């Protein structure tokens, strides 16, 4: 009948004899071991080595299988994805559905995994109770055998699938054998922007429950209004014979200390004319005081369910984590606790580079370890429930969750024609309600969400509804159809501008700031998404978070995204390298689109992770004279861990610092008086940098840790003293081809015909590989290129309106080349004039001054063509011949920064190795530029400004004409690229020009100078 | 639903009509065991949609019904929300669970009395006229179920249309009901007599209930 | 599949190849037709005399009832319910289910009613367009084969039930 009934192409099946969802179970028998959370004997792993086999479809595999294991099946690790182990290709595709949008049909072709295991159980075990198998994750529907026996069928890849083997098994031992399809009519509601894998992926585990059993229980906390008093509810329900000896207490604990118990029989009240649920009861405790949980201090309780004799024999006990929490909508505010919420939020796959979806503690941990170092305190399950043990750890570390059905239907057209269709209602249902039966007890859990861009339908409104009536704790937020339709308590837009309108038809995009004030409109605003953290990204991301902070209705929101979900492959030498989509044979595929992270997949930040830390600091600071303001955005804590460090400079030189004790009640202000400082020796501009620093270690963070910085500018002092004039004349001598200068062990050559700089000597060694030349071209970021492909343009994307200008292949042309000799200077003039098809795009005009110092003066004066798109950037670049180990720079860092992506940067004396100028972005492009730069260093060199630079052995050619970072070769020499002026970078999204005017080159007129010297 | 022609000649002579989903599960303990359960949402959305999808376009069917006498679930709740998002343009009302819940448009009881309170726990039948004012209710009334008329019947219908006429937003009801159900058998000499409850040897039976 | 999967204690199965409701059609052909609601020769009734056998459950249907004619089942009215022909008892019962409350399961007693039509289908309809049957209510739930092969089920004793037949019919006899 299996193969007969196609189970797997019908959304009117999605189980067959599964068991009924419900929190998490471990069956105790002894109530101190589910009190502590300890491992529990009725609770085993089947992880491990089990056997596998592949098939291209169903139909090819064997009936001997069903009864005995396949020799030509190896030993594999389980969980795993079966393309982690080679067995076919992970597709990487984004919208468009990996297979052909015909529903309910899937190809014929269905890539089927065939996994088996062996295994004892024991007698005891069988003897009496029930045996159950639990699949937390199976992608993306299975039927289950076992002892050659057929069990059952399941699918939604992401919730665990339950069935009871007690009649199947026999003690000593038995075989499992697993059919898990590659594609379902599941699929069709499993179209989220990843990798599209297949496998028993999560966890396998027996649960032996008792037959007379805590089937489900829900726990409630309702408080007074000053959050003084609280009530605990606890329904439990039953499933056995009913008896009146029966009992349930449930009691609450606080570490050792119980702290309320309530025990009564079963029988509910009456519910309606035929009774009530004499299978159920519902437990009320008191609690005085409760402390409360939250992110900033995330206090938990242990509630204990004992089901249990009259007399007190113990049956079972099942248990869970409490966190006395209200969450509600007030005015048009998300509130926790009473307090409003500003959401410092992340949208996170469950992706390892070596793994791909299975989860593992150490990674969860790691990744909830830098969240909360780097002042998130949100995070959303994009777009699936996650591994279970996912929301015990924002339990217990602190962060607000977003639980979200495993929905998305993003490239159906219209986006809602599954979701609007009656049809599609049961297996929509069954991704909703299965997830708050399972997670609806986790404190960390302040959100619902019915999925993801599958549009607006009535199926939606239903399970809106559904969650409403069965859960009131919790709001419910969905953002299809336009992200403030009926079935959303919060207006949840992706990628909404800050002050930008985008009026798409139906689905409009308001400026954040508008939206919230549109006639009739009341409720808060929380970006299910924003910042799409692509490559060299996160530009403007500032200007969200003054958003933010000024309105109280915008309430925040969740970064695009966490992880790189880029794969480890290995090349001929066996050296590994991160590759995107496309890079398994996979095709059709979004190439490098599954990269968006503030993080790269080993875990390693991006420049971007430090601007947004510094954004979602807790602290903000005034200054006014000597005194410093920190104000406190902390809803709940007093700053009990936190010290201020201060600190003056003069260029990098320090003057003066000192430390201060923090003492902020939440939301409060302190004012700490700086002592009078010296005054300083010389000329240059003071900054004072103030960080706030943890001195004790937390759960979370080591001691030292640094929470919150700012600087500003204080007292300048401008030089007005002339520089020692030298007795030495340099010595112009000129050819057909070069005017050359001459001043001690120094030379400089300048190209005639070319009227560029093409040689600098010191002693008589060659500085230069690559004469400087004016550049007004970036190799393309991300955000430059967008959607645009070479097989389909996108017009409006900046790389193309650059490449359809003539940027990239402009030449060159020289206007002018002139020299003078002066009374203790040489002085060369140049013009240039850079052209496309009889257009020109660009004017330079310069002169270079070489005094008796050995000081050469640059003067650069560019015209930019008002018609022409603003250039990337202006500047100058050039092949040093020097190779040197460390970059020495006055200027914002340590970090790469960019105009629109420099507020964590700080002014200061800054040395790193070269290798540390280079961002080794994936996909490459043009990186590592620090801003706000006065000096720089780089072996005996010496560049003196106000400038942009960037350093490295990648020239910008290779780097644009280079797609994988582990392709690129240092060249000879080092690439220098020095801007008086460099664009934004963008990111309020990755698929439309996202800088913003105020970063945009738009001037028409650009003056800058540089001093380049030897030191 | 009825019969496809029954909703042509409503249309046609002129008489409004509740289109009410084939979903009754009275024998349930308690009774929205079912409808509670997230499990029989499927089959329940069906019974409701596909009557939807049928209907729609009658002028007569003016109020449609989520069905009869199975407590009030939260599959109730998402199925009247499903109706609302799909059609506006006629209320939603359904008894279950007292008559009063989220997941109706108009308070409509079955059975309860004019000026007598029946106070019973959880579902009270509260007189129609209390019920309308108690505080916080706003919708109108409309009995689904009054005047039970088994047998020798009917005894104080004249009350429950004084108090329609004299409160605005009483605004009536549906007696119970229109026919007899009682069955034709045939005795020893051929000649026909109404049957009941138990006359066809069904046993558990409600006798003359049917009537 | 159809006594091994038993569609019937199943309330996640609730129909199998049933086409979507809508509104009442007849695919006219004409637009005066249509406007004076006259009848309609694209939809026709299958009302009348039919063949019909009694069972005291599913187990008792001989399979040689998918392709021939029982010669022990009676020529009786359609539509109609059986029980009003005489094949069992109707029962009358208010609040109490008839059967044991026991979800999902039907008890192993459960009367089926084999229901058969020979017909003929006009040449026209087996080259072009789609033909489906349409089952304006059967109580409480049935499956449906045509000339011996498996078409669909249905349940919901009040809304109809319809099939698209397309694949399933031949020329002449079916
Ligand atoms: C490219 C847009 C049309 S869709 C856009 O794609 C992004 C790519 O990372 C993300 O998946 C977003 O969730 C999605 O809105
Ligand atoms: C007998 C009551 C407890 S239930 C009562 O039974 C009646 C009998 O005709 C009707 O079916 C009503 O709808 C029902 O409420
Ligand atoms: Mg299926
Ligand atoms: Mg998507
Ligand atoms: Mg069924
Ligand atoms: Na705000
Ligand atoms: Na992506
Ligand atoms: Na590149
Ligand atoms: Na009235
Ligand atoms: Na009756």
């Amino acid at each position: 009948v299996v193969l007969q009934r196609r189970d797997w192409e019908n959304p009117g099946v999605t189980q067959l004899n599964r068991l009924a969802a419900h929190p998490p179970f471990a069956s105790w028998r002894n109530s101190e071991e589910a009190r502590t959370d300890r491992p529990s004997q009725q609770l085993r792993s089947l992880n491990g080595e089990w056997r596998f086999a592949w098939f291209p479809a169903p139909e090819a595999v064997p009936e001997s299988w069903l009864e005995c294991d396949l020799p030509e099946a190896d030993t594999v690790v389980v969980p795993s994805n079966w393309q982690m182990h080679g067995y076919d290709a992970p597709i990487y595709t984004n919208v468009t559905y990996p297979i052909t949008v015909n529903p309910p049909f899937v190809p014929t072709e269905n890539p089927t995994g065939c996994y088996s295991l062996t295994f004892n159980v024991d007698e005891s075990w069988l003897q009496e109770g029930q045996t159950r198998i639990i699949f937390d994750g199976v992608n993306s529907a299975f039927h289950l055998w076992c002892n050659g026996r057929w069990v059952g069928y399941g699918q939604d890849s992401r919730l665990p699938s339950e069935f009871d083997l007690s009649a199947f098994l026999r003690a000593g031992e038995n075989r499992l054998a697993v059919m898990v399809l590659r594609w379902s009519d599941g699929s069709y509601l499993e179209d989220q922007d990843m990798w599209r894998m297949s496998g028993i992926f999560r966890d396998v585990s027996l649960l032996h429950k008792p037959t007379t059993q805590i089937s489900d229980f829900h726990v409630a906390t309702r408080f007074n209004d000053d959050f003084s008093r609280a009530v605990l509810e606890a329904e439990v329900q039953m499933c056995g014979e009913l008896r009146d000896y029966l009992r349930v207490t449930v009691s609450l604990w606080q570490g050792e200390t119980q702290v309320a118990s309530g025990t009564a029989p079963f029988g509910g009240e009456i519910i309606d004319e035929r009774g009530g649920y004499a299978d159920r009861v519902t437990l009320r405790l008191n609690v005085e005081n409760p402390k409360l949980w939250s992110a900033e201090i995330p206090n938990l309780y242990r509630a204990v369910v004992e089901l249990h004799t009259a007399d007190g024999t113990l049956i079972e006990a099942e248990a869970c984590d409490v966190g006395f929490r209200e969450v509600r909508i007030e005015n048009g505010l998300l509130l926790l606790n009473g307090k409003p919420l500003l959401i410092r939020g992340v949208n996170r796959h469950e992706h390892h580079p070596l793994h791909g979806q299975v989860m593992d503690e150490q990674t969860m941990v790691q990744d909830i370890l830098l969240m909360k170092q780097n002042n998130f305190n949100a995070v959303r399950c994009s777009h699936y429930p996650n591994h279970p043990l996912w929301y015990t750890l924002c339990d217990r570390y602190g962060l607000y969750v977003v639980d979200e059905a495993n929905i998305e239907t993003h490239g159906m057209v219209p986006m809602n024609r599954l979701t609007d269709d009656p049809r599609w209602l049961p297996a929509m249902s069954e991704r909703v309600t299965r997830m708050v039966q399972r997670d609806r007890n986790h404190p960390s859990v302040i959100i619902w969400s019915l999925g993801d861009e599958s549009g607006h339908g009535a199926n939606h409104d239903a399970l809106y509804r559904w969650i409403k009536s069965v859960d009131p704790s919790r709001p419910v937020q969905y953002e299809g159809g336009g992200a403030d339709t009926t079935a959303t308590d919060i207006i949840c837009p992706m990628y909404a501008r800050v002050d930008e309108d985008q009026p798409f038809p139906a689905v409009p995009k308001w400026s954040i700031k508008k939206w919230l004030s549109l006639p009739g409109e009341t409720r808060p605003l929380i970006l299910c998404e924003y910042a799409h953290a692509m490559g060299n990204s996160l530009g403007g991301f500032a200007k969200y978070w003054q958003a933010f902070r000024q309105y109280p209705r915008l309430q925040g929101g969740f970064v695009w995204d966490w992880v790189d979900q880029s794969l480890i492959k290995y090349d001929e030498n066996g050296n590994p390298w991160s590759a995107y989509g496309g890079d398994f044979g996979d095709t059709p595929n979004d190439r490098q689109f599954c990269m968006n992270g503030l993080v790269f997949a080993d875990r390693t930040p991006h420049p971007a992770l430090t601007e947004a830390k510094h954004q979602q600091q807790f602290f903000q600071f005034r200054l006014s004279g000597q005194t410093i303001e920190v104000t406190s955005e902390y809803l709940f804590r007093h700053s009990d861990n936190e010290l201020l460090h201060w600190m003056v400079a003069l260029d990098g030189k320090p003057l003066a610092s000192g430390e201060v004790p923090l003492d902020v009640a939440p939301q409060g202000k302190q004012l700490i008086e700086l002592p009078e400082l010296p005054q300083p020796e010389s000329a240059g501009q003071l900054w004072l940098t103030v960080r706030v620093v943890q001195p004790n270690a937390t759960a979370w963070s080591e001691a030292g840790h640094i929470s919150a910085w700012q600087q500003w500018r204080l007292a300048e002092n401008l030089s007005v003293t002339l520089p020692a004039a030298s007795h030495a004349i340099p010595h112009l001598t000129t050819s057909e081809m070069d005017f050359c200068i001459e001043l001690g062990n120094k030379r400089w050559q300048f190209n005639r015909q070319s009227g560029f700089l093409s040689q600098m000597w010191i002693g008589d060694k060659k500085q230069l590989l690559t004469p400087l030349r004016d550049q007004f071209t970036r190799a393309p970021l991300d955000n430059d290129i967008g959607v645009s492909e070479a097989t389909r343009i996108d017009p409006n994307a900046w790389v193309e309106r650059w490449k359809a200008a003539g940027h990239y292949q402009a030449e060159a042309a020289l206007l002018q080349c002139t020299a003078d000799t002066l009374a203790d200077a040489v002085l060369i003039t140049t013009a240039h004039a850079w052209q496309h098809q009889g257009k020109t795009l660009f004017i330079s005009r310069k002169t270079y001054r070489i005094d008796g110092s050995g000081q050469m003066a640059i003067t650069v004066d560019v015209e930019v063509a008002s018609d022409t798109p603003h250039p990337a950037r202006i500047g100058l670049n050039c092949q040093l011949a020097q190779v040197a180990e460390r970059v020495n720079w006055l200027g914002l860092g340590p970090q790469e920064n960019y105009p629109d992506r420099l507020t964590a940067a700080c002014f200061d004396r800054w040395d790193l190795p070269l290798s540390d100028m280079y961002t080794p972005y994936v996909f490459p492009s043009e990186n590592g530029l620090r801003c706000g730069t006065r000096e720089l260093n780089y072996g005996p060199h010496q560049w003196r400004g106000d400038f942009q630079f960037n350093i490295s052995r990648y020239s910008q050619q290779q780097l644009m004409e280079t797609s994988h970072r582990h392709l690129l070769h240092a060249e000879e020499g080092t690439w220098l690229n020095i801007d008086g002026f460099h664009m934004g970078i963008g990111g309020d999204d990755s698929w439309s020009p996202s800088v913003s005017a105020e970063f945009q080159l738009s001037a028409g007129r650009y003056h800058y100078q540089l001093v380049w010297c030897q030191k």
